[PDB]
């Protein structure tokens, strides 16, 4: 694959580091790898941060980080954010710069759902936590000082899986109302033999054996993976129709590319207004990784998402 | 798979044979597109000045200068090269698109009304395009623009012109260009590549149409591999040092692959390239009024507008 030069340099750095493959590690080891990779010094938007817990979801409690453009005490539209990193990894640290950018560019409060990770928690704990926080935000707008009629959901990778599943759950349960949804390179299927899985089975960055491992951490052995709450590519027209306008951003060189774009087609053919954009020359995780933060694809996609959300939440 | 409104537009054309635009005279084709780009559509408000610059290989180039309505400041400036196959296109067909770019970029925009084919041939239009870009850089007080914040942009054959103007500026020592924007550019003349084969019979743009357009543009017998004709053939040294570029392609477009391949060449020559493919849409999707409310059109215009705003005011 022809990668943007800085992105190629990163990939070269990686294969020259000779590390062990992420899926040979323990969950705690894998968490620390990504946390350390994202611990470098890098400029970030100025925000006010409140870490707390909402007494909602199937475990009885869900940890959340609430972010707002620094010094802004107005009643703001709100983004509920579901982070990625394979269900196993990711935290408020790994995704900090990305979600700050979304909060400030959208001029919105952002509620980061620090959901229970896998394999300690399997399907469906996280998606139900995610749904419960989204409902909580919609129902406690005075307590959060947000406008619940301008509520967006967004996520990256497995977090894009959660975005689509929260949209589906909200359709089935009659709410809450969602203004717009943003999905960065979402996981939507478990077909490890499709076009982009084949083309990028060995990378860069994300591999087919890693996806196999991640799915196995997320799901109990033997469950039917075609359920749309697991692989939303299988959602019916009636489950997709009526959902909020969506922005789907894919990476050209990513095993997940084809399923993300196929899901966007399914949404569009159900009558949903879908903005779908492939960024050439970049890789999986390109709006999260600090090392790619100055590449044209990262800058362009974060700017596109931020402007999409600002228009949705303030237009 | 096409976005539903886009599909509906294509289905409205099912009796047109492509459209078989290449079966018409140049004047008839021009009127077909001009009519298609009439109707009802919202557009941003701009001030307009139609004039002629005494420049280019024929001694005169017609231009339309626009600015956000009522804005008297010294603005950054976009020089814009319109598409529609060298044969068609005018201030009317591209009006909504260039108004959006001007207002979203908060910039003056100089619309080059270059001599169209087959009345004019290569290289008249590209030399007019380069001459106007130079003229703008050198007459900034007359035009009330900031020539240190100058971008070039174009769609389709206008994207071909953008690439060629960038190259000519490299060869001739200027003017300096801050950014360049290329919507689904023409960069090659390989009618057997992947997207040409996949979309040979449409939608909207067909292989026979491209054959016709190229034949209207070029004198018989010229080597089409020259980079001032097919900039996909530009050397690393011709591409290196060019201004950062935004290249936007449509998924369902014979020209998709050459646009994306040209973005790759620019990127490997060290140019900072933002390259994005919009799925569900077709060739011409940021110009056509009938698609102006589709998500791809809205997204690509908002992206280009913000990219230009950042380049010219950052
Ligand atoms: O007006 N028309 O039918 C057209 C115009 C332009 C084009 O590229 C194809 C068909």
């Amino acid at each position: 694959p022809v990668l943007e030069p800085t992105t190629q340099k990163f990939i070269n750095a990686l294969s020259a580091s000779g590390g062990p493959a992420i899926y040979t590690l323990t969950p705690a080891e894998a968490r620390d790898v990504l946390s350390g990779a994202q611990s470098g010094e890098i400029a970030k938007p100025a925000v006010d941060i409140t870490d707390t817990t909402f007494a909602v979801g199937p475990t009885g409690a869900t940890k959340v980080r609430i972010i707002r453009p620094q010094g802004n005490t107005d009643r703001l539209p709100v983004i509920v954010y579901f982070h990625g990193a394979g269900w196993v990894m990711g935290d408020t640290g790994t995704h900090d710069r990305l979600v700050r950018e979304l909060s400030v560019r959208a001029n919105a409060a952002l509620v980061f759902v620090d959901y229970e990770r896998s394999p300690e928690a399997r399907y469906p704990v996280a998606i139900e936590q995610d749904y419960a926080v989204t409902k909580y935000v919609a129902e406690h707008s005075e307590q959060l000082n947000v406008d619940p009629t301008r509520l967006a959901i967004a996520g990256d990778s497995v977090g894009g899986n959660m975005t689509a599943v929260v949209s589906l759950l909200a359709q089935e349960r009659g709410g809450p109302d969602i203004t717009a949804q943003v999905l960065f390179y979402p996981v939507t299927d478990a077909d490890f033999d499709n076009g982009s899985y084949t083309e990028f089975a060995n990378g860069p960055w994300l591999t087919k054996p890693a996806m196999d491992w991640f799915w196995n951490q997320y799901l109990p052995e033997g469950i039917d993976r075609t359920d749309p709450k697991i692989t939303p590519i299988h959602a019916t027209s009636e489950q997709l129709s009526g959902q909020a306008p969506a922005l789907v951003i894919t990476a050209e060189n990513d095993v997940l590319r084809d399923e993300g774009e196929a899901y966007a087609r399914k949404l569009s053919q159900a009558g949903v207004d879908v903005t779908v954009t492939r960024y050439n020359g970049t890789i999986h995780d390109f709006v999260m990784l600090n090392v790619l933060a100055d590449t044209p694809a990262a800058k362009g996609a974060i700017a596109q998402a931020g402007q999409y959300l600002h228009t949705a939440l303030h237009g």
